[PDB]
DNA sequence: ATTATGACGCT
DNA sequence: AGCGTCAT
């Protein structure tokens, strides 16, 4: 009852850019705007692999991981933009730099956790407390929430989608009790007002649109964000969780999309997140371990405590290339040349990072993959990163991996390498 | 031949 | 440390 924690202590948002790499390319090239289009890497094998898709193109069934040649079968007029190639490899710098544009704007509003190249969590608890004082108990107008969906509403006693959005919003606002500065629902609402302002700022200052989720924790915020894309935001209240979760496949919740989620389903014989409430905490811990069990017990009730970490910059800087099928590296000279290509991009990114962010990487991690193994990584080895020098880093990488070569011959490399990966880690202030 | 990343957990 | 999982 009264001692039952409800996980309503925080206001957390997740802001995620809409079809991000596509928008970056559409900003640059106006001919691509408001068109079915996709971003592709490489071109020679099956037209290239699609890694981002505009919403116009998704309507034709175009998806990520599709070969462009196959996408063109669904959508003959599909427009394509190619990822830059430098030193023989796809180079994602344009998109990393566009990400920084967005992250710096968001950081003006609150502390953010960079979660990916195109999304960040926002801890709005303090900003909300501030805005609530300035509101001085004055009600929140629907005009302050022009792109907000309230999940689960409208309910009870309608043709248009925007009409539905407004009906739900008005039911929500009509019910709000604004005299209580500590009502979690009010706090979420003010959170949503701030996220409208954040999202407006992002679009004004970059040209990019995004979606957002507002809830009491990261997992609900992430789930919320996806419920109404593109270019909209969704508030998931604590009260909305039982209905929302009652038909929510377990795999949809962040961290349950893989083997653990499959095991929850198989072992417990359930399908939906809400069905988890019928197990004791000890029961869940018995099957999934202490940490996962406790996490699942709270999460299926809408409760999660993972903090928004104050981190705007990536913790690692890495360079990787696959060498599929018959392109697999089979000579020593080949392996060395590509290590150098990777090391040269890494040096360039590292040197910029040091100037921009007052830090230096101290460890170089080298990963490779061998033909036959379809684990992502066959082997990882670390060495000291003492100088930002591509020739040294590539020589050092070769040194830590050269032992994997089972070839009795000096020049030959066996089994051939199907992946190389250089990652700079363990930053220190400088 | 679903590529190029990036964070975090386990032992 | 080196491996695995999950994610975008
Ligand atoms: N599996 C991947 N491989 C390579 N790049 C990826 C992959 N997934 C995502 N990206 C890149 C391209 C995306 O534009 C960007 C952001 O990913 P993501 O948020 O999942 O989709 P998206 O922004 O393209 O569309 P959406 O509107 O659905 O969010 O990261
Ligand atoms: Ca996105
Ligand atoms: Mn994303």
């Amino acid at each position: 009852g009264p001692h039952m924690a409800t996980g309503q202590d925080r206001v957390v948002a997740l802001v995620d850019m809409d079809c991000f790499f596509v928008q970056v390319e559409q900003r640059q090239n106006p001919h691509l705007r408001n068109k079915p289009c996709a971003v592709v890497q490489y071109k020679s094998w099956k037209g290239g692999g699609i890694i981002a898709v505009s919403y116009e193109a998704r309507a034709f069934g175009v998806t990520r991981s599709m070969w462009a040649d196959d996408a063109k079968k669904l959508c003959p007029d599909l427009l394509l933009a190619q990822v830059r190639e430098s030193r023989g490899k796809a180079n994602l710098t344009k998109y990393r730099e566009a990400s920084v544009e967005v992250m710096e704007i968001m950081s003006r509003f609150a502390v953010i956790e960079r979660a990916s190249i195109d999304e960040a969590y926002v801890d709005l608890t303090s900003a909300v407390q501030e805005r609530l004082q300035k509101l001085q108990g004055q009600p929140i107008s629907a005009d302050l929430l022009p792109s907000t969906y309230i999940e689960g509403l409208p309910q009870g006693p309608t043709v248009q989608k925007e009409g539905m959005r407004k009906q739900g919003l008005f039911q929500w606002l009509d019910s709000l009790q604004i005299d209580n500065l500590t009502s979690p629902d009010l706090q979420l609402t003010v959170g949503a007002v701030i996220v409208e302002e954040m999202r407006a700022a992002i679009e004004r200052e970059t040209g990019f649109q995004c979606s957002a989720g507002i809830s009491h924790n990261k997992v609900l915020a992430k789930l919320a964000c996806g419920l109404n894309k593109p270019n909209r935001q969704t508030l998931v209240s604590h009260g909305s969780v039982p209905q929302l979760f009652s038909q929510m496949p377990i795999r949809k919740i962040r961290s349950l999309g893989g083997k653990l989620g499959a095991s929850v389903i198989e072992i417990l014989g359930i399908e939906y997140m809400g069905e988890l409430t019928q197990f004791t905490e000890s029961q869940l811990q018995s099957h999934f371990g202490e940490k996962n069990g406790s996490w699942l017990y709270a999460m299926c009730r809408g409760i999660e405590h993972d903090p928004v970490k104050p981190r705007q910059l990536p913790k690692t800087i890495g360079c990787s290339k696959n060498f599929p099928g018959k392109t697999a590296l089979a000579t020593r000279e080949q392996v060395q040349w590509w290590l150098l290509q990777l090391a040269q991009e890494l040096e360039e990114r590292l040197t910029k990072d040091r100037n921009d962010n007052d830090r230096v990487a101290t460890q170089l991690v080298v990963s490779i993959r061998v033909q036959g193994d379809k684990r992502l990584s066959s082997l990882r080895r670390c060495c000291a990163l003492t100088r930002y020098d591509a020739h040294k880093m590539s020589h050092d990488a070769f040194t830590v991996i050269k032992n994997c070569n089972t070839s009795g011959i000096q020049t030959e490399w066996s089994p051939p390498l199907t992946m190389l990966f250089l990652c700079a880690t363990k930053f220190s202030a400088s």
